[PDB]
């Protein structure tokens, strides 16, 4: 059914990669990628690439898809569309604003208990370079009633 489309971009680096700490709207208090809602008359990963500097102070050359994730919550009419992009070469430095605050995670050491809770399931898959396809049904935040994730050689 109709779906609205979002980025999610992971400055993901060989030992390190970066989450902002949300810190208003939707899910704040979990560390998130960056990304947001795609504008009219612009592509997908154009979007990625404004929102990552519109968030993080970032500039960042190339951008490689690595996922889409369709996400549900029960009772939403709308369905999230997330393509998922990540990236190792950056231009800045990430800048605590008065809506996200920005920490570099070793990758031992990713806040999985302060993330949203989908991402215990397809960030393993991301961490290995692996593409992947998935699924989730929310009912609330916290609670995944159902799930389907596909590792993928397309996006
Ligand atoms: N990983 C992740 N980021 C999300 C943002 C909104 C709803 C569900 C989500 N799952």
């Amino acid at each position: 059914g109709a779906s609205r489309l979002y980025t999610l971009v992971l400055v993901l680096q060989p030992q390190r990669v970066l989450l902002g700490m949300k810190k208003r709207g939707f899910g704040a208090g979990r560390w998130n990628g960056f990304g947001g809602k795609v504008q009219e008359g612009e592509t997908i990963e154009d979007g990625a690439r404004r929102e990552l500097q519109e968030e993080s102070g970032l500039t960042v050359d190339a951008l490689h898809k690595v996922g889409q994730i369709v996400f549900e919550f029960v009772g939403e009419p709308e369905l999230m569309d997330v393509h998922v992009f990540c990236t190792d070469s950056i231009q800045g430095t990430p800048v605590e604003s008065d809506e996200m605050r920005p920490c570099w995670f070793q990758l031992d050491q990713i806040p999985f208990k302060d993330m949203w809770p989908d991402d215990s399931y397809w960030f393993p898959l991301l961490l290995q370079k692996k593409k992947f396809h998935g699924y989730f049904k929310f009912q609330g935040q916290d609670t995944i009633l159902d799930y389907t994730l596909r590792e993928v050689d397309t996006v």
